[PDB]
């Protein structure tokens, strides 16, 4: 779920989630449309394609089971979906971590006007 | 797609989504445990369960094909999952224009601390 996605990114990020990502640029948080804005968004881009190919469970909603183990992120299910979700939500919160030194402020708060452009495809 | 339910959701009650309902509570926008914390939070929590019931595209990207005839809400795709999309958004729509008037700014930006209670069941 992604209150469990923000604690992945608050330890590799140092930032709270619903008050960064959960905004910015075109696809992070609130979105769907337009172009991604930066590698921090392409990141989000990437994650939501992950998303759509686990199976039968809503990502959003689905509670899975995962650990720090030192600083590395494991995903503990055993069931295909919460399992699925969770490995797109790792790799997701490493990219962000990866890419927090661009991370620009100016993109947050992005709404339909600023991602107008062709969506990018999966 | 969530910009084009925020344009659904400017039209029923007036206010941005990305700087009101992408934060707010535990389900909508930006979340996916806890309680739901009031009949707003009620609505998403209920559209998370109608997502979970489309069938295979991934509805935060899929771009679905929508209007405003006068003030109602009127989906037009023939694609079973685009459409069906548009009809959880629509519903969800309705229901926060319905519930505007409770609308609590305390609860915006709640996060993982806030939402710790067992999840809701659809």
């Amino acid at each position: 779920n992604l209150f469990q996605f923000g604690d992945m990114i608050l330890q590799k990020t140092g930032k709270e989630a619903v008050h960064s990502y959960a905004i910015y640029g075109c696809y992070c948080g609130w979105g769907g449309q337009g172009r991604a804005q930066d590698a921090t968004d392409r990141c989000c881009f990437a994650q939501d394609c992950c998303y759509g190919r686990v199976n039968d469970c809503n990502p959003k909603t689905a509670t899975y089971t995962y650990s720090f183990e030192n600083g590395d992120i494991v995903c503990g299910d055993n069931d295909l979906c919460l399992r699925a979700v969770c490995e797109c939500d790792r790799a997701a919160a490493i990219c962000l971590g990866e890419n927090v030194n661009t991370y620009d402020k100016n993109y947050e708060y992005y709404s339909i006007s600023h991602c107008t452009e062709e969506s990018e495809q999966c």
